[PDB]
């Protein structure tokens, strides 16, 4: 895409732009990161075995995948929802999906907030090392491991009140689309002759 490539440290061995169209980079092969949920990503997803993509859709994800049995997942990581309870809820979701293959988590415009999870998620659920955060650290999400840039934003939400009220106000709040019944109801294929 038209992104000024004259940024970042010297060429990361870790994150390289695999597809600069949707801004998907290669990150550690137990997780992926992108930005744009564009329908042209479908073919790429299949190659990378990415059968889990975090994107927002009213209808079934099949509407843009076509025939690709990729599962688009609805995460508690909203524009600003992520509490101390929501973060765990995110963590346990991707490590569950990892059983089927690599997972693509992203935000359309929220690269730092994606890095929030992508950095340390694998450390806490997989047992990776804190250094493994380096991937999104150098991406700008964390920026620095100690003097973390965006990480603290989530932490301001993860407060004593943030945690207790997440629980206290987290009762009777289901999803109708992805939880009630209409999930994967639309079609199995909306593409291919």
């Amino acid at each position: 895409g038209h992104m000024a490539e004259t940024a970042a440290p010297r060429s990361p061995a870790w994150a390289q732009a695999v597809d600069p169209s949707i801004n998907l980079y290669r990150m550690s092969p137990t997780l992926y990161r992108s930005a744009l949920p564009n329908a042209q990503s479908v073919a790429l997803l299949q190659r990378l075995q990415v059968k889990t993509v975090v994107s927002f859709i009213k209808d079934d994800d099949r509407a843009w995948l076509g025939q690709a049995p990729v599962r688009v997942v609805s995460l508690p990581t909203h524009a600003d929802r992520v509490d101390d309870a929501e973060v765990l809820s995110v963590l346990r979701q991707l490590q569950a999906a990892e059983r089927e293959g690599p997972v693509l988590m992203h935000c359309k415009h929220g690269n730092n907030r994606t890095g929030l999870f992508a950095a340390m998620y694998r450390i806490v659920v997989q047992g990776w090392d804190k250094q493994a955060a380096l991937e999104e650290m150098q991406r700008g999400g964390f920026g620095d491991e100690d003097d973390m840039r965006d990480a603290s934003a989530y932490v301001r939400g993860a407060d004593v009140d943030g945690l207790r009220l997440a629980m206290a106000n987290g009762e009777c709040s289901p999803s109708r689309f992805a939880l009630c019944h209409v999930r994967e109801w639309m079609a199995q294929a909306l593409d291919r002759p």
